[PDB]
């Protein structure tokens, strides 16, 4: 229900390089939490935000917008998503939306 | 009377100078000693009231960090302590974050 209720579409395997960094990353990371690959998807919104949910009652789950893939560098959105793993692996839903100044 | 001088709720909205209790002070410290590692000045700090579990910063400008009691309640201090360094992180980069939890 997390991904259906946001129009979020899942990559089940990498087709360009922003599909290759955005697995390898969430892959590596959730690697380093001890936790199993979460489903990565990609949902449309201007915002620049990612949620996150490794509770009970989900499948493992990492969505990012197209916002965060436009405004963020790679290692900016790494940051994001390594914090947002953390929750996962504490079977916490995160959402985080960021503004640049 | 009988209340003057001990440890009090902290105050929803209100800006944290003096800290009102135990959970206060912990957040001042921890905030300052973030602020202090990311190499920027003290950022005003507020508890504000909601059920929801929230922080949000903004570095924009002079840094605030809210944090909601409903956080404060259900996270324990490493939790909290994360999710703060990791806002401090945005606010270092001139940028403004906002984090809820549904636990
Ligand atoms: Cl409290
Ligand atoms: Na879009
Ligand atoms: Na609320």
């Amino acid at each position: 229900m997390a991904l259906r209720s946001v129009g979020g579409m899942v990559i089940e395997s990498p087709r360009n390089e922003t599909e290759h960094w955005l697995l390898e990353t969430v892959g590596r990371q959730a690697q380093q939490a001890g936790i199993g690959m979460p489903t990565v998807a990609i949902y449309d919104s201007a915002d620049i935000n990612a949620f996150a949910t490794g509770a009970k009652r989900d499948d493992s789950l990492v969505a990012v917008s197209t916002g965060l893939l436009h405004n963020m560098t790679r290692d900016e959105a790494e940051a994001v998503l390594a914090h947002e793993v953390s929750h996962i692996a504490n079977g916490d839903m995160v959402t985080m939306t960021l503004m640049q100044g």
